[PDB]
């Protein structure tokens, strides 16, 4: 399924998500995208 | 260790405690559940 895990790199409040999907990428995970509703940034990867 | 997390695929209703919610979730081959704390959704857990 698809499996999220919050960033470890990720810094700052989740505004735009190109920047999380970068740092999520950089984390070997395939997606990044902003949480529902605390703006985290979510790492996306097949699981 | 890096925990990953899933929105359970069985559990229905809102997610208050969390003993329900980690049955379907071990149900589903995770490893635990816990419920959401803003939107009480029950999200299970597995190392990834
Ligand atoms: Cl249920």
């Amino acid at each position: 399924r698809q499996c999220k895990a919050e960033s470890n790199t990720f810094t700052g409040i989740c505004i735009a998500k190109p920047p999380c999907r970068q740092a999520c990428i950089r984390e070997k995970f395939t997606d990044g995208h902003c949480s529902k509703v605390l703006r985290r940034c979510l790492c996306t990867k097949r699981c």
